[PDB]
RNA sequence: GGCGUAAAGCGCACGCAGGCGGUUUGUUAAGUCAGAUGUGAAAUCCCCGGGCUCAACCUGGGAACUGCAUCUGAUACUGGCAAGCUUGAGUCUCGUAGAGGGGGGUAGAAUUCCAGGUGUAGCGGUGAAAUGCGUAGAGAUCUGGAGGAAUACCGGUGGCGAAGGCGGCCCCCUGGACGAAGACUGACGCUCAGGUGCGAAAGCGUGGGGAGCAAACAGGAUUAGAUACCCUGGUAGUCCACGCCGUAAACGAUGUCGACUUGGAGGUUGUGCCCUUGAGGCGUGGCUUCCGGAGCUAACGCGUUAAGUCGACCGCCUGGGGAGUACGGCCGCAAGGUUAAAACUCAAAUGAAUUGACGGGGGCCCGCACAAGCGGUGGAGCAUGUGGUUUAAUUCGAUGCAACGCGAAGAACCUUACCUGGUCUUGACAUCCACGGAAGUUUUCAGAGAUGAGAAUGUGCCUUCGGGAACCGUGAGACAGGUGCUGCAUGGCUGUCGUCAGCUCGUGUUGUGAAAUGUUGGGUUAAGUCCCGCAACGAGCGCAACCCUUAUCCUUUGUUGCCAGCGGUCCGGCCGGGAACUCAAAGGAGACUGCCAGUGAUAAACUGGAGGAAGGUGGGGAUGACGUCAAGUCAUCAUGGCCCUUACGACCAGGGCUACACACGUGCUACAAUGGCGCAUACAAAGAGAAGCGACCUCGCGAGAGCAAGCGGACCUCAUAAAGUGCGUCGUAGUCCGGAUUGGAGUCUGCAACUCGACUCCAUGAAGUCGGAAUCGCUAGUAAUCGUGGAUCAGAAUGCCACGGUG
RNA sequence: AAACGACGAAAACUACGCUUUAGCAGCUUAAUAACCUGCUUAGAGCCCUCUCUCCCUAGCCUCCGCUCUUAGGACGGGGAUCAAGAGAGGUCAAACCCAAAAGAGAUCGCGUGGAAGCCCUGCCUGGGGUUGAAGCGUUAAAACUUAAUCAGGCUAGUUUGUUAGUGGCGUGUCCGUCCGCA
């Protein structure tokens, strides 16, 4: 092992956490476990939708799960019923009542997971490796982020031996404490095993620490 | 085309034939140049046309047949002839330097022997030793004598010589080079296949010489072996004269001569003139060294003494091995030399340079890496894991530093895969289904249970009622399943170098090019931290900072946390009350080389200090680059093929991971008078607690048992911390030391501790009595020594992870 | 052993899409350009949706649950549809935001005085205690009140001990003179 992650080393200084609530470990493990279920039920659900991320907030006797996607359309669906559909279920697993919201997330090309995701789409559809990541990585630098790095790993190309590639541009402090650094993993699932696609995405330095 | 380095300059010099040849005139016109004639067969090629329906094919003419012979001219060049000239070349006259060569003499230093004197137990030698020399007087010292070789300092990138080579001094003969001025000789000039001559050392023959050195050889020594490197002796040889071979990295790996083509610093040796006041200056020659411009080269490098552009000549090269080998001719007393192949094999063999890596290469620097400590490990039981052993299993993985108190933050069945026994074939675990019943709640037997039967039963909520949640049973089918394997297909995660300080990019520049600068060099540092200088200018990953804890102060708000001041007391924070404090957790101030002197390069930076709780990062943690190790996990998980579907899949009972001769690793108890023992007695912090921590009373010698209040916790518990401190007691002892082994009977948790936890009593009292080679961590609240909490956990630490006491 | 790597010259997820300008930025000797561009300002022509502009109604609730209930509200339902238009969006359900009260005391819950069991006590007569067991009423009332009865046929006379006529397996199989439990 080389770099630790670089969001939980973090998360008490300028980045958020993914799950806002509190416990006294009667119901700590058993809130992990909702927590968990809803979310792959999220991911495995809304596929075609680029989700962005998934914050959970638990008050006492609710629940508040805000979905942070792209394209919010899709999950929308036309007067807002397709939320209402899979809300019941949600709220079912839960148990507890649920209130989701959603919220557009601006400039989709510089999210980390967002970039993280549909290069493992196009590695399944057969999409060249070092192109893919170059689009990409020029597009986020085109959008305004300062600094971008990507880093694809295992089976590049259906070769026969594994390699790692990356790419970088502009600038990307890994080792400062005070910039945001959002980070996200993605897998691709190929003929030929299985491809593991890295991204660091720095955008800026946030001065004065938590809460701007 | 090339010959300095890949293959290619004879080792050098002379020189015959031959090749070439300064300058002017006249003559000849042989080569050469112009024109004409004959011939150069036909055929063929080419060009223009035609015929075959096109083409192939045929055909007419032209051109061509690049050649030869003859004739008529041209005269610049080469050639022949005759006259001239000095600029090429050679000679005279005078000086200059020189280890130039041959021959003969002379003088010391030094080594070795002979003889003598003084003198006693060592001399010599090596990393260390011995062979060797010594009591028969060694080594040392002094005297005289014998003999051989070379001539310390002068002595130098100095001189001479064609090369080889040449070093005291003197004499005799002689070759060669340069310069001042002077006249003639008049192309007499350069090179050279054959040929001749010289030719390092080693080698051979004859006749001598032989001090030292030294092949062969003898002995000692290291090493597994050492026919060597090292040591003690030692023959040929090295020496002289005449003879023989003609080999070298005979090297400047560069064949001889001519002229042309920027400069600087010298060395040696002449010569002209200037006031020669110093090895003062201005010119001109000969030899030679270093740097370097243009130019050349694949590059290194050459660079007026070219490896720059030419001219004349000779020799050599045509892939690496076979091989400069055999045969053959010649030379030679011989060794051998010279001229010099062929068959067969190979896809390369090569040289200059570039980036890494290595060196028993050099320079500089850092880290408990050594040096100065301290304590332990290895010695003897005790708790663990590994290897092998045995078994049916001792389940699998980790196998150097980076594996061995590892995954496992804790195996009686559970975990658990392995084995012995029994059962299932859509399954324990999903989706699609056809039905019959909601389920479900007690229960009887067989059985070790898995599951085989049997019952009293529930008759749950839902529309038009062939219903739906949902539950089970039967029949399959896809399917489910694997801790089966492939971490030499992988994703993810992790260890190591290393918290070392380096790793790269953009532009520019340099070299054709791999590539280099930037990143090196000088200070400086914990550091690619900074500065200076420099074809470098900037940036990224990086070394630091921002992040967490603690070290001081201020403020905000005082309960469960505190008592400066007062009142009472049940003398206790008890509570009224007091919000300064100890403290609680939020925001700030605060240490930033900031300043004062010295040092340094007028910097960077370093040393000391007035202040501060703090000084150069104040003290710790997190943060671990490019990348290396097919590094470790397909048994956390996912994932591509491969493997089984009556079995590698599924369920249950009992055993094994904890095991008979051992070794290894990491820890604990200790060894004793620094100590254990009996009775009083203070000083902490950090954490846990809801089928859990568990106050008090009573039984208990005891682990604990009935009773239990309080506590989702600054309130109540876990939990009078130990070391120490007070007093006795033990006197260096099979010990009142160590509590390992063993027997008896129990206490708590767990359906159940025989395989296999721990605590408690009684007794028994193994070793040991400071540990061999070789080793481990630590530089300050650190190493040692003492106790406690917490993780998974029904119970199980001598392990792990953190607080503290002393230090 | 082994290990190379050439084409979004397949702009390929489709934001409604397509426009001009306004300035930053890469492009550069230098100011335009092609755009490499993410926004900011403007108009919507338009493919689209929603409140809509139709009428009726006063539809308007909100504190106390409900009952005509008051200040006030941004407050409010049905029906087929459009010519043009006033605003929001682009496959927008909530959230962020903006708000709730004067009522009056009509009622199920909610609280009732002579009643079904449980206390020596197991069957039970047990009122002695009590409710939604019987009269009764609003955010409140006509208030009000779940254990302590002794003793009885009460395991029923042969069950406990004086005690045997046989309606008895007795004793590996036992026919079994006799022993042995009632
Ligand atoms: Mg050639
Ligand atoms: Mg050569
Ligand atoms: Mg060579
Ligand atoms: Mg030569
Ligand atoms: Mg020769
Ligand atoms: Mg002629
Ligand atoms: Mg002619
Ligand atoms: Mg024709
Ligand atoms: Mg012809
Ligand atoms: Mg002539
Ligand atoms: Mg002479
Ligand atoms: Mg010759
Ligand atoms: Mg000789
Ligand atoms: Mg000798
Ligand atoms: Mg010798
Ligand atoms: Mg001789
Ligand atoms: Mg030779
Ligand atoms: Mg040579
Ligand atoms: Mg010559
Ligand atoms: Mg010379
Ligand atoms: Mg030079
Ligand atoms: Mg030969
Ligand atoms: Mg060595």
């Amino acid at each position: 092992g080389q770099k630790v992650h670089p969001n939980g080393i973090r998360l008490g200084i300028v980045k958020p956490w993914n799950s806002t609530w509190f416990a006294n470990t009667k119901e700590f493990a058993d809130n992990l476990d909702s927590d968990f279920k809803v979310r792959q039920y999220l991911t495995k659900e809304l596929a075609k939708a680029s989700v962005s991320r998934i914050v959970i907030e638990r008050p006492a006797k609710s629940i508040r799960v805000t979905i942070h996607t792209a394209r919010p359309g899709i999950v929308i669906g036309k007067k807002g019923e397709d939320v209402e559909k899979l809300r019941k279920v949600v709220a079912d697993i839960a148990g507890v009542p649920a209130q989701i919201n959603i919220a557009e997330v601006r400039k989709p090309e510089l999210d980390a997971k967002l970039v993280a995701d549909s290069i493992t789409s196009q590695l399944e559809r057969r999409v060249m490796f070092r192109r893919a990541m170059k689009r990409a990585v020029q597009n986020a630098m085109r959008l305004g982020a300062k600094g971008i790095k990507v880093e694809v790993s295992g089976r590049l190309g259906g070769a026969e031996i594994a390699r790692t590639e990356w790419y970088r541009e502009g600038r990307v402090p890994l080792h400062t404490l005070r910039a945001d650094i959002d980070y996200n993993t993605s897998e691709a699932h190929t003929t030929y095993g299985v491809i593991g696609v890295k991204v660091w995405i720095f955008k800026g330095e946030i001065l004065g620490g938590m809460a701007a």
